[PDB]
């Protein structure tokens, strides 16, 4: 109920217009914004976040694209937002995502796909660590939230 | 092919402000509104309405969020509306819903699911008569009727 | 602040499929909705509602343009409704009314003008009398009152 | 990767004015605009386009109901443009289109169900060849090809 | 009611991606769309087209401007629908431009100002029989019409 | 054309759900995100950003309301980004704000109008300066660029 999960918005995302969509999403939905920063990852904080991938193919070229240009780091709360904000994302291949999800709207290659969610709790908590310094991190109450708890 | 079915915007759903939002999706679909209303619900039309969950633990805190605020109750009409209003609607229970689904976009917890629709042609024609008077239920034929049927 | 106007989605509106485009509209706004009605008008409520323009050329006109179909007869509450609720509709004539307006967004006719509010305050009490028993007008509190005033 | 679809918005989804919302979904998607064109389609080009159900019991009245109205050709190039095209219009039958699809989103019976698209590549080129001059098929870069690739 | 507009969606447009944006206005708003395709203008067409402003300081990079990627013609009809049509793009320098106009919405420099409409009944039959063959404008009744004009 | 100008949506702004909105309504005009930030002002901060205001009779209550929820702060970049984003936001008390703009859109009461812009060049670079640090401000072109200017 008062779960956080790590969204970023990739360069391609920021480029190409879609951050006051993708942000919407979330709002609309019910989830509060707890955190939110614009700012161009360095190769080290890449490396670390998506290290998980440290050996694949694709690694290289990924920690590149991310580190091209700026990205929308954003911390979300609420009930199961981790899985459901999965759900709203998409599945990571866009060829896989469906209509009214944010990937299965708006790309095509995998290779640039827009937004990363975190896929656990566990991940959610070392990528806001990761990104966000605590003081950051927002505490309030939602005026909504006895219409939507 | 004019089948109806009862759509109820929850007392949450119009605090929120998706009443525009809501009625806008069954608008483009294809559907006509028959009827269209803004009510505070009594607990007696509540407990008739929901009567099949009665005897569920959750049934008197749904009774009581129900009555908390008012409702736009209205009711659409076309083929498989029923069905069709069902899936757009999206599950019950919003960690189940899809996005594109009213409820899949709009809400979290299913204590507070923003939406009502009917089950089936059975429940649709008993929440209809139950919710309006027939002299409250308009007719009238979509100028775009030749193009939404054959 | 508790200031009420009486807005009415015109048949083609309706026909043309606008009313949750227009309700959506008051609601972004922080407007609240207090009536909310769908009904085929008779002539007599009609001619009454339109009375000031009784003597008119186009008066029969417009009496059987608003009884072909049904209407979304509306009552919105909040500061200045009435005043502001007639700069969202835009000029009674949609020739002049301007875009980001619903009738400069909306339709094209004078005749064919898809939505009424009311001129004052004075007009506004007897519409909403005309249109609505008391009963069918619904007083609650906005979650939000505290962030719009 | 420069593969083309063809889709075509029917005479119903021109009638009830779903050009520009179903343009807008193919565009914020990232797939490029090739062709568009605005014709009444005669029954010599529609019974060669829909030749497969030539000996169908529906076939007579789909030639009619196409030849109708005008339509909206058009071409669309991306990566996997026939089958991602395909999904976002949705399953033929808008009684199993999803919502979040065009079609699961604007329509409700089948015989009245608002835009065709490609089922495949050899389909996509004959389709093309058969609604387009080449000459009509413009060529140029998006300037967001490297954000969306 | 039977008044026609040359629409054009310019390069900039076209490439920032608000073909259907832009196409949805004119829907929404109840104007009927007659003609509609996607070229590359050639400099003699472009010419023509902008003779008016031939010997402007800008002229050659207008010219350029719209010769550097494809524009989508267009021809809408309705009431008023050259003074309306320029009244929903907004003011030619942006800077001018009302937010709810396309351009007031949609962009900056009045050099990359994504939209062309005809200035009167007059330019409009011109850049009209200009830009389109007679053949390629279709005619045909609005199911919403009596809704749309008495 | 690099004019910046400082834009913060206030408490009510942020717990209405209009931050995707707002940024939606700056991103489609063409102009460049440079900063953005989630944080709670300090009243320390608010009474330097309002300094000019200090001696009004409403005063106190502005910096209490201010204080009272998170604002998103933001930058952004591009010709005449002052004056056009004062435009875009409307004037100041939502009354007289026209529809099309984010106040005359989305509030009501000059109290709470969900939205600040820089007047001038020269309070921009003052709220730029106050409201973010210069490693915070992130450099980068616009893939768009050459369709915009
Ligand atoms: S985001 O969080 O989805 O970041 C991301 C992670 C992994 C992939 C990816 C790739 C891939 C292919 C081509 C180019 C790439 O980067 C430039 C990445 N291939 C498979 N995956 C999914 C996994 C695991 C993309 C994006
Ligand atoms: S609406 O028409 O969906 O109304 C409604 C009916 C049933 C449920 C529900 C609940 C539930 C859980 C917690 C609190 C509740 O109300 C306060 C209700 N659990 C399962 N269901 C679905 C069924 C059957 C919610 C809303
Ligand atoms: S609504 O409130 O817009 O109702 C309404 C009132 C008055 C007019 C109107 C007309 C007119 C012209 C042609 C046909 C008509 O009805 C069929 C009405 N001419 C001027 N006005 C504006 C005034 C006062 C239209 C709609
Ligand atoms: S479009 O490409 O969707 O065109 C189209 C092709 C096939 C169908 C169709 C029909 C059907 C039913 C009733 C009336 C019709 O036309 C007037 C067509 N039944 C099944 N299919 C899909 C197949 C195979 C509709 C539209
Ligand atoms: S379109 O119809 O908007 O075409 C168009 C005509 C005139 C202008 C223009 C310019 C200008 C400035 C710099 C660069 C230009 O083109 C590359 C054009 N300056 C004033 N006007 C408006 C007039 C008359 C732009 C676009
Ligand atoms: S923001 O920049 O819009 O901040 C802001 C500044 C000043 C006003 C304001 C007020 C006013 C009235 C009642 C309550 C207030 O705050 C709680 C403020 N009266 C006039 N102005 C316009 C100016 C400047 C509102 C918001």
């Amino acid at each position: 109920n008062c779960e956080r999960t790590f969204i970023a918005i990739k360069p391609d995302g920021v480029q190409r217009g879609l951050v006051g969509e993708i942000i919407k999403r979330f709002e609309q939905k019910g989830f509060r914004l707890v955190g939110l920063k614009f700012m161009q990852a360095s190769e080290d904080l890449l490396k670390e976040h998506y290290v998980d991938l440290k050996d694949r193919p694709f690694f290289a070229g990924l920690v590149k694209y991310m580190h091209s240009g700026p990205v929308v780091a954003m911390v979300w709360e609420g009930l199961n937002v981790v899985k459901t904000g999965r759900v709203m994302l998409g599945e990571t291949n866009p060829a896989d995502s469906k209509p009214g999800t944010i990937r299965g709207d708006f790309c095509i290659q995998v290779g640039r796909n827009i937004i990363h969610g975190s896929d656990s709790v566990e991940s959610a908590e070392k990528e806001i660590g990761l990104w966000f310094h605590p003081e950051e991190l927002v505490d309030y109450t939602s005026c909504a939230q006895n219409w939507i708890y």
